């Protein structure tokens, strides 16, 4: 059948695809008790949209729930799924124009029509209830917009089945939702070696953002960053606006970023020193974190809590640090006050597809943890085949969290500011790989140098079938 | 005082730049008669979006009249001016940056949070508060009112502001016009390393890419002013050995824009019937601009580059007859359907091209003017006419027998599928004329060899 393809050497995704994704919402629907036969789905594809009042249009994304059902890139559809035939139709907007034949050959849908008659095509396709999304985005706190039309008010309309359905969909990746993945990652982390290859002390730190991003779109056809790309909030309060600071040597850079390719995610950090070379100490801290990476990765597998995960990365750290010097004393002491939580602000890691941050890490049933770190945790589910997560354990020198630390009795005590003194201003090291659960462990979607010798290797432009 | 910079070869940008934009609206609005003593400008900034239901960030991008007004870049805040005095105060969310941080930063005359508005604005007693509602005249959207808790307790007006504002835009400062300079130096280089790149068999977003690439790491530009149309949402058509390429892309540096269009022929080899055409337009562009000046009428330079492509269009055998007869059947609208060029400034499509008195000519062609003024030192164009060879307008000019009879079938047929030439300029009108901003290879004989990888 048809499928998306930006040519040269990108890959070629199935509307198949799609398609599957249609069947198992459907299937799922079916066993679904609540569910009335003649039900439709009814989702509505995202708007373009203009910077304020003016005419100048922000680049359009498609909405990730309609892009799981249908792949359609164009602004200001429609999608309707029966639920009891599979029978797909999209509704694209009365306007070189495009037929209705043409979008039905495109998108391998069972039908075409027009925005403007949807009231009228599904008045005369007679549905018991019209089911709508609506819910809870864990991440954002927002609430999903519900479809509407002109006349919907003559439908029953269900807006509470749908949501959890689809979302439990989307958590368990198909095979070929995972090859796009792997391509998205394969893309992702060539531009990672790009960025390692390229950086040289004195570049503002923009400069290597800037590289990434044509490189996963010039020879990916990533025409969106998968999320804002992390190199100031500081000198221009957003996320977005250009890192400006100037690399210094004897830095640890963190880079964390990661290419889109259809709608499908990648989220990748890699770790280096600036000048190619690891300090003892950098190499230190560094291989604490591509410890705690590697045992979680080892960890991995179906029933697994993913908060057990969390832990296991705090305990590694601290046992670690204490390796070191900078915490002295027991460590099971350590973990008992939440200690790692100093190091490791932010969870582990996070259901990754259509969205950098996934849906479904907290359905009905599953509760966050009211600890620090494992708060920040996106997901408290246990692991079953078919998701992806992020796998992203960090540490960090934080000043007003070692001085919170420093002045609680509970935790101060494991603190040796002797030597601790001298990580103030280290820096950051995160070390994030993108994975799929398996049946029996994990498959990794990530390919960057990661071991110290490595990474000096990359910086030091080694071909990367070279291996040390 | 203190600048925006971004470090390496890019652009110090004075915040005195916005200090003098307040004076100016200021000065203005204190000679309206309507304006009471003791009225105080409010404006409210943009705010983080997400991507729909998702934590995934859109990248933020100020809003146009509050970055005229501030050069603020953080979202969340507010700014107001006291039009007696000129006296600016800007409110930044409570979240670490002290307020003492923000006052120099910005050279404002005071900072406060955003949760104190209503009780700061309160305790200066204003008779009212100005803000910004109108209709955008490009979109048809219209201005979206700055609104705190407690704003009910205000007299607001909020027709005022509006047109006073926009009419400050349309005149650029020596300050802005250097950011505009600077922003098309680096689209121009960008356009030219373009040029330079083009191979056939490339995808036309790779093109693209190497824009936005130089225009960032080079130029601190962040954001293209406008989604990059990269003719022959990613462009991923190949291009094609005997394509002609047209590529309109222009980077953003601190909210000032730029808006450039290359036109050139793929393989790096002018065809006699593409330097025919092309020619035409190279023609029609330093016709438009030599006769810029100000008293000029927009549309007179608009109906002056038509009467040129028909001139040439005739030349080269597509039309036959009286171009003067050409002209008052519209003619020229089937092969430039747009307006010949807009105003440019903080917006791509800049405001003020249509403030009250001055119409919309309903003709073919000019009804797509983004502005009918007549010409003013102080402001920034776009000059960029084009030739177009579409089906749907050439049929239907087939179909009129009032200009089926101007058109040679059998000539137009070799033209069909030909594609597309525009040149797109950036101008400034002078005192006795106008100041190019663009700068890229033009002539047949300079766009050869700047693709032939000559120099
Ligand atoms: O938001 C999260 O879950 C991770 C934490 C570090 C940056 N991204
Ligand atoms: O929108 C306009 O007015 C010009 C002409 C077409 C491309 N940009
Ligand atoms: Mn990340
Ligand atoms: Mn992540
Ligand atoms: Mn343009
Ligand atoms: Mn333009
Ligand atoms: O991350
Ligand atoms: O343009």
């Amino acid at each position: 059948g048809p499928s998306f393809w930006l040519g040269n050497e990108t890959l070629k995704v199935p509307l198949a695809l799609f398609a599957l994704n249609r069947q198992r919402l459907c299937e799922r629907l079916r066993k679904n008790p609540a569910v009335q036969a003649g039900s439709i789905v009814v989702l509505q594809g995202g708007e373009e949209t203009q910077r304020y009042c003016t005419d100048t249009g922000v680049l359009f994304r498609q909405e990730s729930f309609f892009h799981w059902a249908f792949g359609v890139t164009e602004p200001g559809c429609y999608g309707v799924i029966d639920v009891d035939t599979g029978k797909s139709t999209l509704f694209v907007p009365r306007l070189k124009i495009h037929s209705k034949e043409h979008f039905k050959e495109k998108y391998a849908v069972d039908d075409v029509q027009y925005v403007d008659e949807i009231a009228s095509v599904l008045t005369s396709q007679k549905p018991s209830v019209l089911l709508t999304l609506r819910g809870v985005n864990t991440d954002s706190g927002s609430v999903c917009r519900e479809a509407s039309f002109d006349g919907i008010s003559k439908f029953e309309v269900n807006n509470t089945i749908l949501h959890p359905e689809i979302v439990e969909c989307r958590v368990f990746k198909t095979d070929m939702e995972l090859e796009v993945l792997r391509y998205t990652n394969k893309i992702s982390s060539e531009a990672h070696r790009e960025v390692m290859k390229a950086v040289k002390v004195g570049m503002k730190e923009y400069e290597l953002e800037s590289l990434f991003e044509h490189y996963c779109y010039s020879r990916g056809g990533m025409r969106h960053s998968s999320y804002t790309c992390i190199c100031a909030v500081l000198h221009y309060g957003h996320a977005g606006a250009p890192n400006d600071r100037t690399i210094q040597n004897g830095d640890m850079c963190l880079f964390d970023m990661g290419g889109e390719y259809y709608c499908f995610a990648s989220d990748i950090t890699c770790s280096f020193p600036a000048n190619g070379k690891f300090t003892a100490d950098q190499k230190a801290v560094y291989e604490a974190v591509l410890r705690s990476s590697r045992a979680v990765m080892g960890a991995m597998k179906p029933g697994v809590w993913w908060p057990d995960m969390h832990r296991l990365a705090d305990r590694i750290h601290l046992e670690e640090l204490a390796h070191m010097g900078i915490l002295s004393g027991s460590v099971d002491a350590m973990v008992q006050a939440h200690l790692g939580a100093v190091f490791m602000p932010h969870g582990l890691g996070h259901f990754l597809g259509i969205d950098v941050h996934d849906v479904g890490g907290y359905p009905e049933g599953v509760e966050r943890i009211d600890e620090p770190g494992l708060r920040s945790l996106r997901t408290a589910r246990h692991l079953q085949p078919g998701m992806v997560l992020t796998v992203e354990p960090g540490i960090y020198f934080i000043d007003h969290l070692l001085d919170e630390a420093l002045a609680d009795p509970a935790r101060a005590s494991f603190l040796n500011r002797e030597v601790l003194q001298r990580f103030r201003g280290f820096g950051r090291v995160r070390i994030e790989e993108d994975v799929v659960v398996t049946d029996s462990g994990i498959e990794l979607l990530t390919c960057v140098p990661r071991t110290v010798e490595e990474i000096e290797a990359c910086m030091a432009g080694c071909d990367k079938a070279f291996t040390p």
